[PDB]
């Protein structure tokens, strides 16, 4: 299952012109340190505005590349809209998607109009690119097939949710940090930002369909561990209109709740709901302790492990986590 497009030579560092579905893609590889044998894999994804390079090396953005020093082979995809440039920030990426896609940074959700119909049933080019990427790197570095994890922030977090829903038989788990769910009605009807938000508030513990994934969502997914993170009361995102003004267009309380609801109900999935107070950005409090804790937590549940034997350890100061759905975002019915 390890293979590269014929003639592709994978290398440490930046890899460009990787052929996938008629596209030329790029990604950066940081081989694990202090490891004998197959290494667990971390696939970090930036959001709408930070570059992949920022995500990988700027402290306040997560400095994800450092996990290679923590013993993970890090394989970082560059967003399609960045045209293979790991330094592109919001240029041509931070805005509405095209061709049926809701948001441009990653092919992470179907658009609200009929042009998104097709993606109800098709993973999209990022989800499949990520699998081929990891399969290709593994012909050159020893990767632990039971510990392929991906994760990201904001749009990268929405892409993580999507990837998990369409490829739950590949990834061992993931870390969607303030990712959307794009809640829709049970019949798949896209809902406005306001209605999507009201729909979860009216039924905070139910399973909500969403444009982030297959429609209808899958009845059963492969074995996984998923850790969804909510950045508290200010974890919200305001879009920027062409005239440069801003308006609220995403609230992560309902989307983190909705994902925790779907994943917690799955029998072969361990779901950890984590809350912090840093807002909408990469976890800011004790950032590296958090990255280390989060990934080693994911790694403690190799693919196919029994959810009953999972044991959560305490997170760094500034984080509240527990197994199961979020319970602190909305009042319980028992009032």
């Amino acid at each position: 299952k390890w293979e590269c497009p014929a003639g592709y030579e994978v290398k440490e560092g930046l890899n460009v012109d990787f052929p996938h579905k008629g596209m030329k893609r790029a990604f950066i590889v940081y081989p694990a340190k202090n490891v004998s044998g197959p290494a667990p894999v971390w696939v970090p994804m930036t959001g709408s505005v930070e570059s992949t390079n920022d995500n990988l090396t700027v402290a306040r953005s997560g400095a994800n590349s450092i996990l290679a020093d923590h013993g993970y082979t890090v394989i970082a995809p560059v967003r399609a809209c960045a045209n293979q440039d790991p330094n592109i920030r919001g240029e041509r990426c931070n805005g509405p998607g095209s061709n049926g896609w809701n948001w441009n940074p990653w092919f992470e959700g179907r658009a609200a109009d009929p042009s998104g119909e097709h993606w109800k049933n098709d993973e999209g080019p990022d989800s499949s690119f990520f699998v081929a990427m990891v399969q290709c790197v593994g012909t050159k570095y020893k990767l632990d097939a039971r510990r392929l994890f991906l994760g990201g922030i904001s749009s990268g977090g929405t892409m993580t949710n999507r990837a998990l829903l369409f490829r739950s038989n590949f990834w061992a788990g993931g870390l969607p940090i303030s990712g959307e769910w794009y809640v829709t009605s049970d019949d798949g009807t896209p809902l406005s930002f306001d209605d999507a938000r009201a729909a979860v508030a009216a039924a905070p513990t139910k399973i909500h369909q969403g444009r982030v994934g297959p429609y209808p969502l899958p009845a059963k997914v492969g074995p996984l561990i998923v850790m969804t993170v909510w950045g508290g009361e200010k974890d919200l995102w305001n879009c920027t209109r062409p005239d440069g003004s801003r308006f609220l267009c995403a609230d992560y309380r309902p989307s983190t709740q909705a994902g925790s609801n779907f994943f917690s109900a799955q029998p072969d999935v361990v779901h950890v709901a984590c809350s912090s107070t840093h807002g909408h950005m990469w976890p800011q409090l004790n950032t590296q302790e958090f990255n280390r804790w989060a990934l080693d937590t994911l790694a403690s549940h190799p693919k196919g492990s029994d959810p009953r034997s999972f044991k959560l350890t305490q997170p760094p100061e500034g984080y509240t986590c527990h197994v199961g759905p979020f319970t602190g975002l909305y009042a319980s019915a028992w009032s």
